[PDB]
């Protein structure tokens, strides 16, 4: 009756990559079904597989889940990565929605024309240095613990470290004045499930033009 | 301590209105502290009240919560409006993230120039009639029950009916072919907590072209 979740998306990062990270960190093997044409997406739509006619969609535990946050919230709860109580979940949600805001800026960074790419990249770097990285460094500095919330691995650590890898692709110097973020990146990357995902041949997807 | 949540935002709907709806529907009295100037927002920032230097912020249960979804998820769980288990939450989350997508289109609808307002409104109406309203009408039709999930009031019913009022403001005819959505709107609007919120004098905020 099927055990591997099935990920319906493109052979690309896009809006599915944070789900790939979370499942891989939880040690969950999954299947991917790549959209490669208009007819592939039209088939999913006509078959009634997409509640709002869009992907990402994940087949898991008998459901056809769409909307990235619905998918991620279910996976996080199922694999005990969403905190131990609703107050831990509140901190996790606050942290990861800030991460989502920065991640969306990076996802939608224009490539063309060059003067627009340059202008938007400059603003993103300002926000990374002055808003987002200080906020997360401060959480880690305030409790001195190895993880963001509850002194235990959660999805917040996984989502943040994923973002740290994208920020490194934009500008490797941006993390340099944030030693607790660098230490978190190292600690999470050394977890055996995450280290496997970082190896060649994993489902981790490459950048578009980096 | 401080039994009433405190909502920090502008005296406007914006990104705080769905929290006002949810707290009011849950029967929870709250306080508001309105940002009326740049100085107000700067004071919140320099006092360390805003994790990412932005509002909405809600003071609740000893936390200074920012990010609308963090605020709403916590309130929904605290007041037992988030279903009974992980699978019900998956359905709720699916539904309300679709609601959030349509709500965002409406929130960001331009007013100017008129031909652009008209063009993007025409796109929103086509998605309401062809994508979003059919999807929620099918949910109610499939199980035949009074509420979206679990045969019991949840945040999904509250968030959907809120959005039904905004769609009504855009075009009162868009719901006409969706009888189950109309019946849900009437049912939720007649719940005593929601009916009270719909009265003049409640914390419900007006549309911007009126304030």
């Amino acid at each position: 009756m099927a055990e591997k979740p099935k990920l319906h998306y493109f052979n690309a990062r896009g809006r599915m990559e944070s789900t790939r990270w979370l499942l891989a960190a939880a040690g969950v093997e999954f299947e991917e079904k790549f959209i490669k044409s208009a007819e592939d997406l039209d088939k999913l739509r006509n078959d009634g597989y997409l509640m709002f006619q869009q992907v990402p969609m994940v087949e898991i535990d008998g459901m056809k889940l769409v909307q990235t946050r619905a998918i991620l919230n279910y996976i996080a709860s199922k694999y005990n990565l969403y905190g131990k109580d609703i107050k831990e979940r509140a901190l996790i949600d606050m942290y990861i929605e800030g991460i989502a805001d920065l991640g969306e800026m990076i996802l939608l960074l224009p490539v063309c024309p060059p003067e627009e790419k340059d202008a938007k990249l400059a603003l993103i770097k300002e926000k990374i240095k002055n808003r987002y990285f200080p906020a997360f460094e401060k959480v880690l500095h305030h409790h001195g613990q190895d993880y963001l919330v509850g002194n235990k691995l959660s999805r917040a650590d996984i989502h943040l470290v994923e973002l740290l890898y994208y920020v490194e692709e934009l500008d490797s110097s941006l993390i340099s004045s944030f030693p607790l973020l660098k230490a978190l990146k190292t600690r999470i990357s050394n977890l055996p499930t995450v280290k496997k995902f970082l190896q060649p041949g994993s489902p981790r997807k490459p950048p578009m033009d980096e």
